[PDB]
Formats: structure tokens, C-alpha cells, sequence
């Protein structure tokens, strides 16, 4: 036998109810990934779009890949040494996920509000609050669980601060720090295999994800364009794992607590300006050392300011 059975069901339940943690981690952004470069914009209003695509993996043969699409609009308030962008955003994500004992899909829709403060000194603050609804469909080739469709939703509150120090007229270093608090929801399956009631119930939980990093950049200019080459190194970490899956069965109840994960983040990219209205961001990024890693992903954003 019974101990081998219990370890197998724990590994598989952990893997499967894991996907909601990646459904939350996919929505974690940073200012530059979301909005692009917001420094020194003349227009008092803006509209922007973004697409991210990517893939990640963990043990048990877990790999996923997702496409995130996001748009927003804002007003920029011009204050003394401070541009404050206040706006709304809507998002859509399609992801797919698999592992040794399951596979399926997740569709997400979200909406939020942000404030981004760009200070003449080089300092920045980014604040965002959002809601994401997730429709999930996963099939398990294990304990006769079959196909299951379920909903979950997520609240997200994130705060980011950073300081761009200009090492030369055209080169810069930028330490950053970010904290993202969330409020993801539990699900419950009850079912019969071999004439025996089984069940799998996870509780509402609350991720806290921290990030600290440095970005570096080098810019090139003409009268009507700029391009900045940038690269970044960071450390991303759970500060909390308050999840708990409970598996119930004829014989008894077994509890499996959340585990923290952390990884090193790496990125390279460019930000472009063309004439007075158009900006464009692009980055390639991945992660090392986590139980879960982004193996490869790319993000593009486009801002039209007026």
C-alpha cells in the first residue's frame, strides 16, 4: 503493498493540481514586458498591445506552452518630474499542458487597472491589480479520473520598483524588485474507480512571488528614432506555499502541502522608438534551476502614444 500506491497517487495528484500554479505564474508580468519603455513620452494618451508565447517544464514529464495576448489604454498625467500612466487592461491566455499521467488545456480571460510612475530621476514604480477567470479541461489516464472540466479564478496585486542609473550618456544599469500577491481558488473532484469512492480537494490558496534583478542597456539614437539593446538577470521566488491537496479514499485521508519553488531568470531584448508615436519592445527569455523552468519564451509589445 500500500505505500507504493500512496506515493504514486501523491506524485500524480501533485503534478496535476500543479497546473493552476503555472496558470497563475503565466500572468506574472513586469513593467517592460507589459508596456514597453514608458520613459520620455510626449503624448497624453496611449493604446498598446502585447503578445507572449512560450514553453516550460518540470519533472514527471511536465511541459507546457502558452500564448498570452493583452491590450490596454491609458492617460498620462504630466506632473513635476513625473509622468503617471493610469489605465485599464484586458488579457487572453491559451495554454496547454501535459505530463506522464495527464494532458489538457486552459483558456483565460482577465481585466485589470494599472498605474505606472516614471520619474525624471530614473526611478520607477508600477502597480497593477487584476482578475483572471480560467476554464480548464484535463484528461487523466489514471485511477479512472477521466476527463474533467473546471473553473478557477485569480486575483493579482503586484508592485514593482526600480532605479535606472545612467553609467554614461548612453549606457545604463537598473536594479529592480517586485512583489506579486495572489488569491487563486481551489477545486474538488469526487469519483468512483473499481467501485470505490475517491476524491481530490485543494483549498483556496495565496501565492506571494518575489523578484529581484538587474537590467542593463545600451542605446543608439537619431533625430527620429532610438533603439536600446537590453539584457537582464534576476531571481524569482515563492515566499509562501499555502496550498494543500487532500486525497480521500476507502482506507483514509492523505495531505500534501505546497512546496516553494525559485529560479534564475534571464532575458535579452530591444526597445525601439520610431518618430513621435510608435514604440516597440521585444524580448527572449528563459529560466534555470527551478523545479519548473521557462525553457524558451518571446514577448513583443507595441505602444501608440498620442
Amino acid at each position: 503493498h500500500h505505500h507504493h500506491a500512496n506515493k504514486e497517487a501523491t506524485r500524480n495528484a501533485a503534478a496535476l493540481f500543479s497546473v493552476d500554479y503555472k496558470a497563475f505564474l503565466n500572468e506574472v508580468d513586469n513593467l517592460n514586458k507589459r508596456m514597453g519603455d514608458l520613459r520620455d513620452i510626449n503624448g497624453e494618451a496611449g493604446a498598446w498591445a502585447r503578445i507572449m508565447s512560450g514553453t516550460g517544464s518540470a519533472s514527471g514529464g511536465f511541459s507546457d506552452n502558452y500564448t498570452h495576448v493583452q491590450v490596454g489604454v491609458d492617460k498620462k498625467h504630466e506632473l513635476d518630474g513625473l509622468d503617471l500612466f493610469t489605465g485599464f487592461t484586458v488579457t487572453h491566455t491559451d495554454s496547454s499542458a501535459s505530463a506522464d499521467v495527464f494532458s489538457g488545456k486552459t483558456k483565460s480571460v482577465g481585466a485589470g487597472l494599472y498605474a505606472s510612475a516614471m520619474f525624471d530621476s530614473g526611478a520607477y514604480i508600477d502597480l497593477i491589480g487584476k482578475y483572471v477567470h480560467h476554464d480548464n479541461e484535463y484528461t487523466a489516464t489514471f485511477a479512472g479520473l477521466g476527463t474533467r472540466d473546471y473553473s478557477t479564478h485569480s486575483w493579482y496585486a503586484g508592485a514593482e520598483a526600480g532605479y535606472r542609473y545612467h553609467v554614461t550618456e548612453d549606457a545604463w544599469i537598473e536594479p529592480q524588485a517586485e512583489l506579486v500577491y495572489g488569491s487563486v481558488s481551489g477545486k474538488q473532484f469526487a469519483w468512483k474507480d473499481q467501485g470505490m469512492h475517491l476524491s481530490m480537494k485543494d483549498k483556496d490558496y495565496n501565492p506571494l512571488i518575489g523578484r529581484t534583478g538587474v537590467d542593463v542597456g545600451k542605446s543608439f539614437s537619431g533625430k527620429d528614432w532610438k533603439v536600446t539593446a537590453r539584457a537582464g538577470l534576476g531571481y524569482q521566488f515563492d515566499l509562501l506555499a499555502n496550498g494543500e491537496t487532500v486525497l480521500r479514499d476507502a482506507s483514509g485521508e492523505k495531505r500534501i502541502k505546497g512546496e516553494k519553488d525559485s529560479r534564475m531568470l534571464m532575458s535579452v531584448g530591444l526597445n525601439a522608438e520610431i518618430r513621435d508615436n510608435v514604440r516597440f519592445g521585444l524580448e527572449f527569455e528563459k529560466s534555470a534551476f527551478g523545479k519548473y523552468n521557462v525553457d524558451n519564451a518571446v514577448n513583443a509589445n507595441f505602444r501608440y502614444s498620442f
